[PDB]
């Protein structure tokens, strides 16, 4: 494989993220021989650490994944590290210093990445300096990383864009989701367009309804302090699941560069229907997990860090809807929260039922395709076939697959997947501003009314799938979620 | 389940059918409740056998079918034998007489079955002694079992057409092909009418070509005298294979009657090209079985019992050609053959590839809809998705699905299914007169060059799938077998 020359600086350098996550993936890419000789990592934070120090930290992250010692060393002797305020403008000459005096130490040109991993509120200043203090490179590229949240409504958002604007174009700013890193959910296109049965079929001639469930086991944990204000609705609808659903919903592309990509997906987002106070209260429903089965299921009520009065959703069910031909008709069902019968981030394709009445008992039922993202890799197809009876009758069976062991042993990290793609510099499994500010708009109408507490909030034992309030919902189509728990 | 109310004659009631099939499969719809009290079996041949003693012959065979003894037993009651000579007039008063005492013993009021499990030159004579002996029921109705509806030739055929529509209504004929019967050919309709997505790709713009192949892995083993005249062309091909491409091209039909369901499969019948003397050659293959890797593997030429100079074909590959809109330009690939490397019957659909662009090195291929008919039920379909690798790439995965434990335990024998429905009065799953007499003037045309000796004979190794003849005639259209081996 080709060797890729980049100078890779990473902002909260010292965080859980980067020991665990973003490390471990940089070093992968080593492994894999894509990152050679021209590249060095510039690590950044707030402590007062040093080369020496920063080193073992990051030999320590990855002794796990070593081959041999002399393979880490190797590794290692490419990392930096300063200790930085990101508000300060002459911490800046520090790291502008480090920046120059890596890329001279193994002779990379431009070619540079700049990775956020810190507070929000420090994102645009950053961005800001980044341009004044000159960090910024030459020739080669200049590109940002993002980490999550990307504003926490249509407004903060609209202000982060614009004061990031200032350095960077729209293309060389990476947002991160990493469910989009996520193998399965790239497996979406070319299930799509790959197979002309299918390609045929994805519009409203065939399809009854689309259900994307993102559902965990796990309850509020020890996090209660920054989820209590976000929910279900900020924290999982917002971002992943809106991202899947642009997936699914895109216009088949001219091809398939990340530029038609994101066009195609942002016709679909232009058509999607933002609702108003009635509107919400018609397709939306917000819920919060009650107690369950036993001692160890309290009621969100009762976590350590809940306000005793909190009205935070900790689940979300609810129908989107596109104003393009394509999609005339059919909801798209949407679902997420904690507290749930098991971990699951699923698509449901439901196919209408055909047509043909073979004169049986039970007629045809709706076909199914379903791609399970999480916890394993598998596809799977209801169809209808016939009974083992002795008068002909119709049945449906499920044809399946699953990810091999040598499937899983290859897929690589959602965040090595990011790191390569901006390296890159595909847009492909990213957002972009079209993207993201038609989420925001989507989603602050339905916050508005809850905040104003303009709709009920449901409950929902813990363990079930959510409050019956959720299948009202689909009920009300003739629909019904496939997942059942 | 409601009692049937009937009476069964049996014409070679003493033979390895009737022993081996059908008493034991008679006795699974007794033991299903089908067959309660109001109930009969006649049967009938030429030795002098007496009640206990064919009353025993039918105990040995039933044996291993029975749990409780005391239901055997049960059964039992409800057969009686008379020696009889088809060609004699006479005796047929002896029938007679045997059909109405069992008729008043067990209160049967008319609805008589008449099996014909004897060889083919005396179906005629039965069919007309069976009106003019005056044996045919006056009240109910009165249906005919032919075991061999193709006969010997196509004027014998014919022949027996002609008596047959002289003196029944052809709602009364049931011509066999056990092959029809099978659970996984009647899957077949389901699988297409069932599902829209498949029911809409059922034709030229999206399949390639449709593959049938029924393989054995035997040689002709003690069967050279029949075998040496019959060959795979009339041995499976003519018949079996012909039933299963009916289903497989047939049209759609107007409802799922019967009635509709022949007009549908007629109107691929009739577009059937028959083929002149050049197209024999040009799209069909024969061949013979050679010495296989292993000892006991003999050429046909060696077998105990096989003429020095025979010129039979132990295997058959060719394709089909039907001028329905639906159909044009794709050809339908059909092979048999004994001493392959597997048993099996199986349809594989070909699927074109899409032609979308994803900019891979693998672009997308063909999917293929397999059904597995022998040994065991499958059904597989083989999709185009993402590799798992670091650049976007696709491959092939296979979905799969197989009948489960419960399922073939409730699967009835391909017997006992034609027995009931011909109960039921249903033709649905029965060969008709068009459709059995374009497979002999379609078969007649290849056997016609065959017997000139004006197409090559080849030879294949015993163990492979084949002559290479038989992938030459896939590979002139780019097509070749999905079925490896």
């Amino acid at each position: 494989v080709s060797e890729i020359k980049t100078l890779v600086t990473f902002f909260g350098g010292t965080g859980d993220l980067a020991k665990r996550k973003l490390y471990p993936s940089v070093f992968n890419l080593y492994k894999k021989g894509y990152l050679q000789k021209h590249f060095a990592i510039v690590g950044t934070a707030r402590q007062a650490l040093n080369d020496d120090e920063f080193k073992q930290l990051v030999r320590d992250c990855i002794k796990d994944f070593t081959d041999d010692q002399a393979q880490a060393e190797a590794f290692i002797e490419h990392f930096s590290y300063r200790a930085h305020d990101v508000t300060d403008a002459a911490s800046y000459a520090v790291l502008k210093e480090a920046i120059e005096e890596a890329a001279d130490k193994f002779d990379i040109d431009g070619n540079r990445i700049f990775y956020m991993s810190v507070a929000p509120r420090f994102f645009g200043t950053i961005a800001k300096y980044l341009k004044s203090e000159g960090l910024l490179a030459d020739t080669g590229y200049n590109r940002l990383m993002i980490e999550k949240p990307f504003g926490t409504s249509y407004d903060t958002a609209a202000e982060l864009q614009n004061d990031l604007e200032n350095a960077f174009d729209d293309n060389q700013l990476f947002r991160i989701d990493h469910y989009l890193g996520k193998e399965m959910v790239q497996n979406i296109a070319a299930l799509r367009f790959g197979n002309p049965i299918f390609d045929a079929a994805w519009n409203k001639d065939y399809i009854k309804n689309v259900q994307v469930t993102l559902s965990e086991v796990l309850g509020v944990e020890e996090r209660a302090g920054y989820y209590d204000t976000a929910g279900a609705l900020l924290d999982m609808i917002q971002n992943h699941t809106m991202q899947i659903v642009g997936w699914l919903a895109m216009e088949k592309p001219e091809s398939f560069t990340d530029k038609d990509i994101r066009a195609a997906k942002n016709a679909a987002f232009n058509a999607l229907k933002i609702y108003d106070e009635a509107e919400v209260n018609k397709y939306f429903v917000r819920a919060q997990y009650g107690a369950g089965d036993s001692a160890d299921f309290k009621p969100y009520l009762e976590e350590l860090d809940v306000p005793a009065d909190s009205k935070n959703n900790t689940f979300i069910a609810g129908e989107l809807q596109f104003d393009l031909p394509r999609w005339e008709g059919v909801p798209f069902y949407v679902r997420s929260g904690k507290r749930l019968a098991a971990k699951q981030t699923r698509v449901d394709i439901v196919f209408k039922a055909g047509t043909f009445n073979f004169g049986s008992e039970q007629e045809a039922q709706e076909a199914v395709l379903s791609i399970i993202i999480d916890p394993k890799g598998a596809i799977e197809l209801k169809l209808n076939a016939k009974s083992v009876e002795d008068a002909f009758n119709t049945r449906t069976i499920d044809l399946g697959w699953t990810v091999s062991d040598e499937d899983k042993k290859n897929t690589p990290e959602p965040y090595e997947r990011m790191i390569h793609d901006t390296m890159n510099g595909d847009g492909s499994n990213f957002a972009d501003w079209n993207g993201v500010s038609i989420a925001w708009k989507f989603v602050d109408a339905i916050s508005a009314v809850y905040t104003a507490d303009k709709a009920p909030l449901e409950t929902y034992k813990s363990g079930s799938m959510g409050p019956e309030a959720s299948d009202k919902l689909l009920a009300a189509n003739g629909d019904a979620w496939v997942f059942k728990g």
